[PDB]
C-alpha cells in the first residue's frame, strides 16, 4: 500500500487543541465519562470518572501518584485538588505535554507537580500509586508484559494501580451474547485500522497479563453504556460546531471525526465493545 511519492497529507492526528475544544467538555477529557447520576453534565461525569479511579487507589497524604498517559491533564487536576499528594504525569503527545503543564501550573498545591514528555518504558521513579486512563489501548500487545512488569517494579509493597482501558469480546462471547457483527461493522473496523494498529484486549487478557506480573486483580468495573453516552455527546457537540471545525481543518477531517465518534458509539451501544477499570494490587 506504499505510494512512490511522499505526500504531505491531512490527518486527524494533526488537529490542534482548539479542535478538540469544539467537542470535549471543558476539562478536555478524551476518555469514557461516568454518569454516576443520570442527570450529570458531561463535565460532571468526567469529574466523576476521574474521582472513581482515584478513590480506588487509597491515596494518603504525602504519596506520589503517577498518571501514565495523562492526556489534557484533567485526571491530575482532580488529584491535585482533592488529595494532598505529589503527582507525576507522563505523555508522549507534545501538545498534551504543554497543555497539561500549563494547566496544572495554575493550581495551588503544597506538593510536587511534574509533567513529562516521556513513555512508560523510560520511567523508573518509585511511586506509591499509578493511574492510567485510556493509554493502554495505544500499546502493542507484544509490550503488555513489559508494561505490567515495569508498573509492578516501580510500586511499593502496598502498591495499587488503576488501569482503565477499552475491551472487546471473542466471537464465541458475541455469539453467546447475541451480538451479530455486520458488514458495516467490518468496514468500520477497517476504517479504524487505516486511521488510528493492533487488536483490542479482552477482559480475560488483562487478568492474564496482570497476574503474570504478580499483580492481583481485585476489581473490574465495566462502563459500556457510559461510553455510548460520552461518544453521543461528543458527536453532538462536534456537529453543533461543524462550521468552525471545517474552518479550522476541512470537511474531510470533520467527516472522519464524526465517523469515528458515531461508529464507536454504535459499537458500545450494540455490545461489540466495552470499557473497564481494573484495580490491581501488589
Ligand atoms: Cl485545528
Amino acid at each position: 500500500e506504499l505510494r512512490p511519492f511522499y505526500e504531505e497529507s491531512q490527518s486527524i492526528y494533526d488537529v490542534s487543541d482548539e479542535f478538540f475544544s469544539l467537542f470535549l467538555d471543558p476539562t478536555m477529557a478524551y476518555t469514557c465519562a461516568y454518569f454516576e447520576r443520570e442527570d450529570m453534565t458531561l463535565e460532571e461525569a468526567q469529574n466523576a470518572k476521574f474521582d472513581l479511579a482515584l478513590d480506588k487507589l487509597h491515596l494518603e497524604p504525602g504519596m506520589t501518584l503517577l498518571d501514565i498517559g495523562c492526556g489534557w491533564g484533567g485526571g491530575l487536576q482532580r488529584a491535585i485538588e482533592n488529595y494532598d499528594v505529589n503527582v507525576i504525569g507522563i505523555t508522549l503527545s507534545r501538545n498534551q505535554f504543554e497543555y497539561s503543564k500549563a494547566k496544572l501550573a495554575k493550581i495551588p498545591t503544597e506538593r510536587s507537580v511534574q509533567v513529562r514528555l516521556q513513555g512508560w518504558d523510560e520511567f523508573t521513579d518509585k511511586v506509591d500509586r499509578i493511574v492510567s486512563i485510556g493509554a493502554f489501548e495505544a500499546f502493542k500487545m507484544e509490550r503488555y508484559a513489559a508494561f505490567f512488569e515495569r508498573s509492578y517494579d516501580i510500586l511499593p509493597d502496598d502498591g495499587r494501580m488503576l488501569l482503565h482501558t477499552i475491551l472487546t469480546y471473542t466471537q464465541k462471547q458475541m455469539h453467546e451474547m447475541g451480538v451479530k457483527v455486520t458488514m458495516s461493522d467490518v468496514r468500520f473496523m477497517k476504517f479504524i485500522g487505516e486511521e488510528i494498529g493492533g487488536q483490542l484486549p479482552a477482559q480475560e487478557d488483562i487478568f492474564k497479563f496482570a497476574q503474570a506480573a504478580d499483580f492481583s486483580v481485585e476489581k473490574v468495573q465495566l462502563l459500556q453504556q457510559h461510553y455510548a453516552r460520552t461518544l453521543n455527546i461528543w458527536a453532538a457537540n462536534l456537529e453543533a460546531n461543524k462550521d468552525r471545525a471545517i474552518a479550522l481543518q476541512s470537511e474531510e477531517i470533520y467527516n472522519k471525526y464524526m465517523h469515528y465518534l458515531t461508529g464507536c458509539e454504535h459499537f458500545f451501544r450494540k455490545g461489540i465493545s466495552n470499557v473497564g477499570q481494573f484495580t490491581l494490587t501488589k
